[PDB]
DNA sequence: GTGATCGC
DNA sequence: GTGATCGC
């Protein structure tokens, strides 16, 4: 499940950026809220990283 | 510990 | 096979 809307993320290199996650999913235990997680690629470094998504980002 | 995901 | 992602 890939993303469409950009997300404001802090990259591994330390910079603020607005990137479209390549994949998004819910990361939540049974009976608990959890978080939403996006898999991102830093356009500068080429490095993949995971980052929290806003709670209303569409999964 | 829990939850899913995948580049490394 | 799992680090790293988060809030509970």
């Amino acid at each position: 499940s890939s993303g469409k809307k950009p997300v404001k993320v802090k990259t591994p290199a330390g910079k603020e950026a607005e990137l479209v996650p390549e994949k998004v999913w819910a990361l939540a235990p049974k009976g608990r809220k959890g978080v939403k997680i996006g898999l991102f690629k830093d356009p500068e470094t080429g490095k993949y990283f995971r980052h929290k998504l806003p709670d209303d980002y569409p999964i």
